[PDB]
C-alpha cells in the first residue's frame, strides 16, 4: 500500500481538526516522507506511525468519525478507546513506548514487540508531525548560527567550520554549514555516504586528498562563496593531521558514531572491511581500538580549544568515550546543549513547525513572508527562510521549521490563524513541534544533561507540559518515553494545534502557543538560569517560588 495526505479543501473528518490528524498521520507514511512505510517506520529505525497495519486502519477510520467533543485514546500506536469529553480537550490523547522503569529496556520492549504489545514512538514518528529531512537540517542550522552569534558577531563569511560524519544526522552539517554562510570541511570514512550526499546535492565536493581539500576550502574562504568538502578518511587520522598544518577552522564539532564504538565509530588505520570481520571475531578489540582512536581525535579537537577556537561536541558521547580511554581532558570543550542550546531554551527559543493541510507550496511561502513581517529584525530568521525555499525540497505536505521564543510563537499562530480565515492560504494549518522543546524533555545524557542544580533527571516537567497542553485546548497531545537515546533515558512531549481560522481556535491558540514555551521557560528558572528567570519577568509568568 502507498499511503499519503489528502489534499485541497474536501474532507473526509467531521470536521478540519480531526481531519488534520488524518492528513497528519497519513503524511508521517508519504513514500517521500517515510524511512520504511510499507512497515509504518517513519524514522529511526524503529518509530512507527501507528502499531500494525490494523491499527493504522482502525485510527482512520476513528479519525473520520470522531466528533468535536469525542477524544481518541492512542496507547503505543492503537487506538484502544473513544471517550467523551468537550470542544475545548484535544481530539487524540497520545501515550507511546512508555514502560515502568524497571522494564524500561530494549529487552522487555523487544518481548512486549513480538506479543504484538509495542510500539517505538520516537518523538514525531508515533505523534503524527514528521516533516522529513527538514527538522534535522534546520537544527543544524540553528546550532551553527548560534555559536556564530556567540563568537563572531554572528558572521561565519569567510570563515569554515571542521566536522565529521555524513550519517543520518551528519549528512545535514554541509548544507547546514554553507547556508550559514561558512564553508564546511567533513570527514568521513564510507565513500558510498560521500557518494549519496552528492548525488542529492547536501555535498558539493568530495577528494582523497587533504591538501587538496584544504586548498578548496581556501579558496571559497577568500571568495567567501561557501562550499562544503567531504574528504574520505578517518576522523581519528585527519583531525590530528590539521592541527600539525596549523589550519585554522573557526568552528571544530564531530558527528562520528562515537556513541557505539563497537558498531559505528571505525578505528584509526582499520579499513571497513576489516572492522566489519573484526566485529564478528573480536567485539572487545574493536571497542577497545575506537575508543583509544575517538581519543586520538579528541586530543586534536583540544588542541584546537587551546588555541581559542570553539570546540564543541554534538551529542554523540566522544568526550566521554575519549575520557574511558585516557584523555582525561576530553571535558575541557562543551556540549552543544549547555553552549548554545540551552541559553535558547531559557528564553523559551524552540522548534515551531508548521504544515500546509492544502499540500500547497504558496501556502508555506506566504506564511514564510508572513513570518519575515512579523519578526523584522532578524538575519537569520530572514536568511534561513530565504534560503529553505531554494535549498529545501518539501517532503509530503509542504511544512516549515523555525526557532521561535516564547515572546513570539503566539503571534505567529494567531497571524496564521488570520491567513486561514481570509483566505491567504487555501486550507488550515497544523502547528506543533518535535518533541525537543524547553519544556517538552527529560534526557540526562542530551537535553538535560548538565542541569545548573542537578534535576537533569526529573520527569515531571514534560508530563506537565503535556498536561497542560490538554488543558490549554491542543487538538492532539502525546507522551513518549524513550525517543533519541533509547528504551530508558528520555521521557518526552508532544502537542499540535490545528489554526482553523475560527475564533474558538484562535482562543485555543493564544493559550497553547503561550504555555508550551512557557513551561520551559518556568522550568529553566526553577534549575536556576538567570537568563530563563529574566525571561520569565518579561513575559510577566506566574512562576509562585520565582522571586
Ligand atoms: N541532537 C543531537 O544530540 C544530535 C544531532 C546530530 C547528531 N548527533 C549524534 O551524532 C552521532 C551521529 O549520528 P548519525 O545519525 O549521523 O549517525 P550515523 O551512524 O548515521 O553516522 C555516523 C557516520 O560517521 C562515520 N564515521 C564513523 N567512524 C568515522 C571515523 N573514524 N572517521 C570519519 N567518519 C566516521 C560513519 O561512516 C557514518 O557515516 C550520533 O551519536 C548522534 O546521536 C546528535
Amino acid at each position: 500500500r502507498v499511503i499519503s495526505a489528502p489534499r485541497g479543501t474536501e474532507i473526509q473528518a467531521k470536521n478540519w481538526l480531526t481531519e488534520a490528524a488524518l492528513r497528519m498521520i497519513c503524511n508521517n507514511l508519504d513514500p517521500n516522507v517515510a524511512e520504511d512505510p510499507d512497515s509504518l517506520i517513519v524514522y529511526g529505525g524503529l518509530g512507527k506511525a501507528a502499531r500494525n497495519w490494523e491499527c493504522f486502519d482502525e485510527i482512520v477510520h476513528v479519525l473520520k468519525l470522531l466528533n468535536n467533543d469525542q477524544t481518541l485514546l492512542i496507547q503505543s500506536g492503537k487506538p484502544v478507546g473513544v471517550f467523551t469529553t468537550h470542544e475545548e480537550a484535544p481530539r487524540i490523547l497520545i501515550a507511546n513506548s512508555n514502560l515502568v522503569p524497571r522494564w524500561a529496556t530494549w529487552e522487555h520492549f523487544n518481548e512486549l514487540d513480538k506479543k504484538g504489545l509495542m510500539m517505538y514512538g520516537q518523538m514525531t514518528a508515533g505523534s503524527w508531525i514528521y516533516i522529513g529531512s527538514q527538522g534535522i537540517v534546520q537544527g543544524t542550522y540553528e546550532t551553527f548560527v548560534a555559536a556564530a552569534k556567540k563568537h563572531y558577531q554572528g558572521d561565519l563569511s569567510g570563515r569554515w567550520i571542521l566536522t565529521a560524519g555524513l550519517g543520518g544526522m551528519g549528512g545535514a552539517q554541509p548544507l547546514a554549514g554553507t547556508m550559514a554562510g561558512a564553508s564546511v570541511l567533513a570527514v568521513e570514512c564510507d565513500r558510498q555516504r560521500i557518494e549519496k550526499r552528492l548525488q542529492t546535492k547536501y555535498l558539493d565536493r568530495y577528494t582523497d586528498n587533504l591538501s587538496e581539500a584544504l586548498d578548496w576550502i581556501n579558496e571559497s574562504c577568500r571568495r567567501k562563496k561557501p562550499v562544503s568538502v567531504a574528504v574520505l578518511g578517518n576522523a581519528a587520522e585527519i583531525f590530528p593531521q590539521l592541527v600539525k598544518l596549523g589550519v585554522q577552522p573557526s568552528l571544530v564539532t564531530d558527528q562520528t558514531s562515537a556513541h557505539d564504538p563497537l558498531n559505528g565509530y571505525l578505528p584509526l588505520g582499520w579499513t571497513l572491511e576489516q572492522a566489519v570481520e573484526m566485529r564478528k571475531k573480536s567485539p572487545e578489540e574493536v571497542v577497545d581500538a575506537a575508543k583509544k582512536s575517538m581519543a586520538v581525535q579528541v586530543h586534536a579537537m583540544l588542541e584546537f580549544h587551546n588555541r581559542g577556537i570553539p570546540v564543541f561536541d554534538y551529542g554523540n558521547n566522544i568526550r566521554q568515550m575519549a575520557f574511558e580511554a585516557g584523555e582525561k581532558n576530553a571535558f575541557s570543550f562543551e556540549g552543544f546543549v549547555p553552549a548554545y542550546i540551552r541559553p535558547l531554551f531559557c528564553e523559551g527559543i524552540g522548534p515551531f513547525r508548521w504544515v500546509a493541510l492544502s499540500g500547497d507550496p504558496e501556502d508555506i511561502y506566504a506564511t514564510d513572508e508572513r513570518v519575515k513581517q512579523l519578526i523584522p529584525d532578524a538575519p537569520h530568521l530572514h536568511h534561513w527562510l530565504d534560503m529553505a525555499r531554494e535549498k529545501i525540497s518539501f517532503q509530503g505536505l509542504p511544512a516549515r521549521i523555525c526557532w521561535v521564543g516564547l515572546k513570539d510563537r503566539a503571534r505567529l499562530a494567531l497571524a496564521f490563524n488570520e491567513m486561514v480565515k481570509n483566505k491567504q492560504v487555501k486550507a488550515p494549518i497544523v502547528i506543533g513541534r518535535d518533541h525537543l522543546d524547553s519544556g517538552s524533555v527529560a534526557s540526562p545524557n542530551r537535553e538535560t544533561e548538565g542541569m545548573l542544580d542537578g534535576s537533569d533527571a526529573v520527569s515531571d516537567w514534560p508530563l506537565l507540559n503535556a498536561l497542560l497542553n490538554c488543558a490549554s485546548g491542543a487538538t492532539w497531545v502525546s507522551i513518549h518515553h524513550g525517543g533519541g537515546v533509547g528504551m530508558g533515558f528520555s521521557q518526552h512531549a508532544g502537542v499540535v494545534i490545528v489554526a482553523d481560522g475560527t475564533e474558538k481556535a484562535a482562543k485555543r491558540l493564544a493559550r497553547v502557543l503561550h504555555n508550551d514555551p512557557a513551561t520551559g521557560v518556568m522550568r529553566h528558572a526553577d534549575a536556576g538560569y538567570q537568563i530563563a528567570k529574566q525571561c520569565a519577568k518579561e513575559n510577566s509568568l506566574w512562576l509562585p517560588m520565582e522571586s
